[PDB]
């Protein structure tokens, strides 16, 4: 697994050699990347190649102020674009998405939200989103689940963390919190139910926004502007 190839075939951003290249080493990566292969070969895999890491493009490592962890990627065409939660500017936001940006709303009654659910600005700001499955079938949900990315994924968060002390981690619903144990006397380590409309617990009053920005300023870090 060379670092140059892998980094050219999906226009990952170098700055996150130093977290992602040692990746490459697990025997496990390979099988993972001949997989993902096989499956674009038979099936219309989202999102589309060249988006898979768009996460490593927004922001570089020592930019991360906050990382929120999604699941799986939409898997309708023109959805999905990298980056967890997220859609493209011209899709009404989902269900989930629709929620995260209302519980925003509560937490900041002035925000000038635009109503489009594309949130590069906050990945451009640091926010890392990040679906520890990267990749999905189209028109099957969840498809691509076990296929070997949550460990590629979880080994780059686990370096991440380590590189750095004082992350802000918001883990919605289980299988985010089950995914990232982050040492919570290092980082602020936030959780909350899930916002998928699955979820019989209201994501509206989730106040993760709030406390992350008390939290980083207390390490004298910026706090994020979570208007989009
Ligand atoms: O439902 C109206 C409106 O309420 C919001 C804001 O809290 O979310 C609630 O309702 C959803 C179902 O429509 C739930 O899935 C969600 O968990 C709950 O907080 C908005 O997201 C929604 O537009």
């Amino acid at each position: 697994l060379d670092w140059t190839t892998f980094r050219r075939v999906f226009l990952i951003d170098d700055a996150w050699r130093p977290l992602m290249e040692p990746e490459l080493a697990n025997p496990l990566t390979a099988h993972l990347l001949a997989e993902y292969n096989r499956r674009c070969q038979t099936e219309e895999v989202l999102p589309p190649r060249e988006d898979v890491f768009s996460w490593t493009r927004y922001c570089t490592p020592d930019e991360v102020r906050v990382v929120i962890i999604g699941q799986n990627p939409y898997h309708h065409p023109g959805q999905a674009h990298g980056l967890a939660f997220s859609v493209r500017a011209n899709v009404p936001p989902p269900p989930s998405l629709r929620n995260v940006l209302a519980a925003v709303k509560n937490c900041y009654p002035e925000a000038r939200m635009s109503g489009h659910g594309c949130l590069e600005k906050w990945a451009r700001d640091g926010v890392l989103l990040l679906n520890t499955t990267l990749t999905v079938k189209r028109g099957a949900a969840a498809s691509h689940s076990r296929i070997g990315w949550d460990r590629f994924v979880g080994g780059v968060i686990r370096r991440l963390a380590a590189r750095r002390p004082g992350l802000v981690f918001m883990l919605w619903g289980t299988h985010a919190q089950n995914a990232i144990r982050p040492d919570p006397r290092v980082h602020c380590v936030l959780k909350f139910s899930n916002p998928s409309p699955l979820s019989k617990v209201p994501f509206g009053t989730c106040q993760h926004f709030l406390v992350a920005n008390r939290y980083l300023e207390t390490r004298s870090i910026s706090p994020i502007d979570w208007s989009v």
